[PDB]
């Protein structure tokens, strides 16, 4: 632990200048990032085009953008474009899948599982088991492998990057371990897509638009491999469906903001254009730099090991400060945007709430130091 | 008569982008005004300036104003109103939440996907008595409901497939007498019929007569009913302290599109709801008149229906879907082809639907008439 300086990458700056100017300081891209000028205009145009030719004729004519969106998502998760369906977001995604799941509804997940995920699982009548993990919450693959062969489950659900902690989970090696026990794997990549290599052999993946891909709100994607999609049994319409259509078509049924979906196609486009590997290398670096700067703040400890290939850093208060009030103070008084993660976010891992830092590629050591600074004079 | 000069229609046309050709499809997706589009773009910009959720917090006055405009149109309270992805999301939220015996009466012309959601939620469905136009007979229904009660009545006050205006008010007071609550599907009716009729729950879609952004709906539930409801998610035996209506409104959504919608309802109250309805009723009359005389097509709706939905049944076996494509590709005229799946227990034969807003002229209706006769 001899501190290392920031790599200079023109990517940081290109990204800052393709997006509206921040009013204060935004360290919250793990909750809602920032839409590029291009993503904002593309959304606005679809809405204008709806007024000039009609909503549904506009939507039919947007099919090339929407399909490019599915193909971009597909290229990142190593699926096909036609395995990929649109969604309101990741919780819409997990519900559509678990609500559709045929036969014995039993699953194993991390104890650090997202609280609204556990909520969906139980609401769809799943039995949920914890997988073995280390002191950080990172799955033990050897043991998880032994556990799954002896005591199988109908599906393992893996959140490859938790909303509440910047540990990158060994997604790929867990997936072969599960396939080695004949068990499918669903990945919650709400935080992982556009941040971690999500090309790991998974049977289903879902993510949200508004996070690291910097898409509009109200959009997610759900990808299912065709072996698994055909076995699925959607809730709407009912199985006796006079209307005939595939599973993915049923799962994609419903009114949605189509402008936001073309918005989202542009934003995935921008991530491919920037280079997925370069953007991931830089986010790993943002995490490191973030943990270097915050290593010595009195009243706060850094939770993540320093070199986790992630941009998510979490601070547990060492004198029982309430992250929520520190967050409200940092906004009202310093224009700095963070997230306070309550216990409810991962009720089977978190003993104490945490303040979360999730900057995108455009953050500077200067700005991290300014956050460090503001965090010290908090009342 | 019909040469009414109405300034509302002209302001409404000029408040909005220029339609390429002719748009007679406001029952499927209307046209957002420059203000609604601007308000949506501005919320997305603000998210980028101050962060998504701090922007959503700042937007509360506009969001609540939206709930409160909706409340004034249906005679509910703002705090009874909850946002939704649209109307099918609404009905699913309400029926999946329904406690005790799941039994229900509705019209034989019920929305296909409404019946889909009813069946998916383990409801038994009985048909309500109706005349030849599929219009509920309220007295019959009263007797019917006394003799065989039902947990709730689901009235679609205006159908997607036909411009009949259902006697919502009188039906509500009859169901209420039999002690049975009434849910109204008002996706077509909100901004169109008077929807202040004492219903127990009402829902609607942003993109139709209110000309709001797509991806938004409203679901209003009276407090007496709301607190008896048992949402699917989170499960009823969980320890997060939220009200039922907070549970039904949980979830990733396009917040920009909701402030857009609040501007759209705003523009409807500003224009004067009564004046906008009297004018939609007029547009229906002119439509059914100008189209009374068209080889290959009979007008389905009595001329006097207070509605801008007129539907056309082909007399010589044309497929409305192809006529709609032809009309778009070859005349730039937008319409909707209603298939049987839209009302599977009322429709024997599919129909072509026009749903023009307040801004259509006798001229444009004659052009549509003309284009319809030279249709290969
Ligand atoms: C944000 C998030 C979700 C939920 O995404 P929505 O789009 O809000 O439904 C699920 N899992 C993780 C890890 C998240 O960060
Ligand atoms: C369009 C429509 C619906 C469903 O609206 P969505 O917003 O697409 O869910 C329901 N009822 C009627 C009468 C409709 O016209």
């Amino acid at each position: 632990l001899v501190p290392r300086g920031s790599h200079m990458m023109m990517l940081a700056q290109q990204w800052r200048d393709a997006r509206p100017k921040v009013a204060g300081l935004h360290l919250d891209s793990g909750a809602c990032s920032r839409q590029s000028f291009a993503v904002i205009d593309a959304t606005t145009a679809h809405a204008r085009h709806e007024a000039e030719v009609g909503g549904y004729v506009a939507a039919e004519a947007a099919t090339p953008a929407l399909d490019a969106g599915r193909a971009a998502v597909a290229s990142l998760i190593g699926f096909a474009a036609s395995d990929v369906v649109y969604t309101s977001g990741s919780n819409h995604a997990i519900d559509l899948l678990l609500s559709s799941w045929p036969g014995k509804r039993t699953l194993a997940c991390l104890p650090g599982e997202y609280g609204p995920n556990l909520s969906a699982m139980a609401a769809n009548g799943f039995q949920v088991r914890a997988l073995p993990v280390d002191d950080d919450g990172r799955v033990l693959v050897d043991e998880a492998s032994h556990e799954l062969s002896a005591h199988p489950v109908a599906l393992v659900h893996l959140t490859a990057l938790a909303s509440h902690r910047g540990i990158a989970q060994p997604a790929a090696e867990l997936v072969e371990a599960c396939h080695n026990a004949g068990i499918p794997v669903v990945i919650d990549a709400a935080q992982a897509l556009g941040h971690l290599d999500c090309n790991v052999g998974a049977d289903a993946v879902y993510s949200s638009s508004r996070k690291w891909l910097a898409g509009p709100r109200g959009v997610g994607v759900l990808a299912v491999r065709p072996e698994l999609a055909e076995r699925l049994q959607p809730r709407i319409p009912p199985s006796d469906w006079p209307i005939p259509m595939s599973v993915l078509e049923k799962l994609e049924l419903g009114e949605h903001n189509a402008a936001a979906r073309v918005g989202f196609s542009v934003a995935v486009g921008e991530h491919l254009a920037a280079g997925p590997t370069a953007v991931r290398e830089r986010l790993a670096e943002v995490g490191r730099l973030s943990r270097q700067v915050l290593a010595e703040v009195d009243g706060w400890r850094v939770v993540e090991p320093v070199d986790q290939p992630t941009a998510i850093t979490t601070l547990e208060s060492t004198d029982g400060a309430d992250p929520a009030s520190v967050r409200s103070w940092l906004i009202a008084e310093r224009g700095i945007v963070t997230t306070a993660c309550e216990l409810a976010r991962a009720p089977f891992e978190m003993r104490t709430p945490v303040l979360r830092i999730s900057p995108h590629v455009d953050v500077t050591v200067d700005e991290l130091e300014q956050f460090a600074a503001a965090l010290r004079e908090a009342p």
